[PDB]
């Protein structure tokens, strides 16, 4: 039978709410809800530290003091990549716990046509993406990209690069600024990921595996 | 409609299958099922030892019950336990660390028990972070000590969001820890101090009490309700 649906995980701000159907044997249904209560932000925070704080190869040889800097902050600030395929987002817009920034992180499921799986994560089979937090330090988004076994895939060409700008702040300045650069490079993950490296904060098992990321290697230099 | 089964989790393990589907607007709703792929070293041994060397409600009925094995063995349980810490193991969020217990006088292996497999928001809905110890190679049963912080990361004694032993570890079995540490505190319908009563919850280190007394009763009322 039911359970309990949870309650609104917030009251000032806007939340989610799950509840735990629990079929039969060996099985467990659960289900998840966003859910709504009242109460200048993606454009004025990180202007406080930038508007008064202040070819391929080119690109990834870049020491500009700003690029550098802010991608360092990126990496103390972003939230760790689940595991897991958090499944309450593929719906609705899921909230996760990260338990090493010890804060909630807002997930929308970045999955979608837009985005274009086979195109830029070919090995992957779901993305996700963190969302623009009311104190968001920066305007990046930790983006995730997982596989048919719904695991975190940690290196390659379908892998979560953290993407400096986010779409919520604009989705053509992300383009032109996370994407354009790995269009530049041929598709080339490994010359792209060097310089904006995956994340596997949670520390999940490496994959794809030693044998087939070494295959990867190979065909991906030509 | 639905949607895939998708893939085992695991080949070289024991893992699970989730399959989602369409629900209404801004819902989502899926579910789990189990996978098994074969490779429980000492799980099985040092276990096996102490286990073969030894008008009416469910829940009653299983408060009820005066087994001289589960008497017996909930004693020694909770003695080879050991104490739950005061505040939250910081280094585990990832997954594993040791800490020693100043009762026993050694080491415990932890791990973090804060996952979404976990759901803290149903079975432990005041805490935020949990941990469970872990089968020592030394361990004298299948238990495990339960232990659920709050936001404050300070153990939270009393309440539906407390450390609770598992006399089942999900190191020797994920459904037998179901079937006897969680299938009876989904029959007594959520009542926290139903099943504690029984199943007491644990602060060895005497650390300060939580939550409050004023909170502590607010408690009472609101959680035999639901
Ligand atoms: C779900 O919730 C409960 C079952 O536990 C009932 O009110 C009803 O069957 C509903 O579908
Ligand atoms: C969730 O389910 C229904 C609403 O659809 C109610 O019984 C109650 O709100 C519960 O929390
Ligand atoms: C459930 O419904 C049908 C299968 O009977 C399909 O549209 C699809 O496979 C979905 O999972
Ligand atoms: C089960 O669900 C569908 C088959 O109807 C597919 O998504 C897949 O083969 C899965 O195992």
């Amino acid at each position: 039978d039911w359970s309990l649906w949870s309650v609104c995980s917030v009251t000032c701000g806007n939340g989610n709410q799950k509840r735990t159907r629990s079929c039969g044997y060996a099985c467990t249904a659960t289900e998840s809800r966003t859910c709504d209560r009242p109460n200048e932000d993606t454009f004025r925070t990180a202007a406080t530290e930038v508007s008064l704080l202040a070819s391929c190869e080119r690109w990834m040889s870049c020491k500009s003091e700003f690029l550098k800097k802010y991608m360092h902050k990126v990496m103390n600030d972003l939230p760790s990549c689940p595991c897991s395929y958090p499944t309450e987002v593929a719906y609705s817009t899921a909230d996760i716990f990260d338990r090493i920034k010890r804060k909630d992180f807002r997930w929308k499921d970045a999955s979608g046509p837009k985005e274009k799986l086979e195109i830029y994560k070919p090995t992957a089979r779901y993305c996700i993406r963190s969302m623009l937090s009311l104190e968001s330090t920066t305007l990046a988004a930790q983006h995730c990209c997982y596989g048919d076994n719904m695991q975190l895939i940690t290196r390659g060409k379908g892998a979560g690069t953290p993407n400096l700008i986010s779409t919520e702040f604009s989705a053509e300045l992300h383009y032109k600024v996370d994407v354009l650069p790995w269009i530049i490079c041929k598709g080339d993950w490994s010359r792209y990921n060097e310089a904006r490296p995956p994340n596997n904060g949670q520390k999940c098992t490496e994959s794809p595996s030693d044998e087939d990321y070494i295959k990867q290697f190979q065909e991906a230099r030509e």
